[PDB]
């Protein structure tokens, strides 16, 4: 089976991967209000639909993979036969797992992008060179994002141990197979805000902006890493499909 054979079969990994990249790019472009030469410079909000598109592509791709895997299996139904079946089962578990994990991480990514944009309504210029920040109102919004974080359930019978090493630090896994998003960075961000009505001079605000934006950047690295892992799974799937597709031709 060739790369184009895969595509004709409806499986094109470039699609979801490009979309996830576009969402990461949308995230990176987000920028808090600042002052350049005493001139208050508005920030950049985010297009939230970019994240919705990523999520639909991830779900779409998963369905396409399951379709192929299933038709490949049905037409392959001995040692070789048993081994291939045990591999097909593993392949399916990984398809459902990553799709689930990636969709949840995307919702999380989308929500942070939301506070990043909304929060800008509470940051304005006061004096000729002073910044007014309503930390309380922003703090409340970050707390909301924390409260409603998405939760992802792994497929039945999944090596919780292996997935823990796989997913990394940004995430955690329950013995019940529930993968959660670490609120570590959102907490640091929330704990950095000042009370409402706070007015900071340029230097002071820039200090906070640097730290805050630093955490935002950390969230982006987490997602980016996970995305790279997801895309590596898509590659592993294409290989599985190619091998068992050859086995089918060999056994015929």
């Amino acid at each position: 089976m060739t790369d184009d054979d895969l595509r004709a079969a409806g499986v094109d990994r470039r699609v979801p991967e490009q979309k996830l990249g576009a969402a990461i790019d949308e995230f990176a472009s987000l920028r808090l209000p600042d002052r350049i030469d005493g001139r208050f410079v508005d920030g950049r909000r985010a297009n939230l639909t970019v994240f919705d598109d990523a999520r639909v592509a991830v779900r779409g791709h998963a369905r396409a993979q399951r379709n192929l895997l299933e038709r490949l299996e049905t037409e392959l139904l001995d040692p070789i036969l048993q081994g291939l079946v045990d591999v097909i089962g593993q392949g399916k578990s990984d398809i459902d797992a990553y799709a689930t994990i990636v969709e949840g991480l995307t919702k999380y990514f989308q929500s942070v992008a939301d506070v990043m944009s909304k929060l800008q309504d509470y940051i304005s210029a006061k004096d000729d060179k002073n910044m007014k920040i309503d930390g309380g109102k922003i703090k409340a919004l970050i707390q909301q994002v924390i409260d409603h974080l998405p939760t992802m359930q792994l497929p039945k019978g999944a090596d919780i141990a292996r997935w823990r090493k796989e997913l990394g630090d940004a995430v955690s896994i329950s013995d019940s197979g529930v993968v959660t998003i670490n609120p570590d960075k959102l907490i640091k961000m929330r704990d950095s805000l000042p009370p409402d009505g706070t007015v900071w001079d340029t230097a002071r605000y820039q200090a906070w902006n640097t730290a805050f934006s630093g955490q935002k950047d950390n969230i982006q690295n987490d997602v980016q890493t996970l995305v790279e892992k997801y895309s590596h799974q898509n590659s592993n799937f294409d290989n599985l499909v190619k091998v068992l597709s050859g086995a089918i031709s060999t056994l015929t």
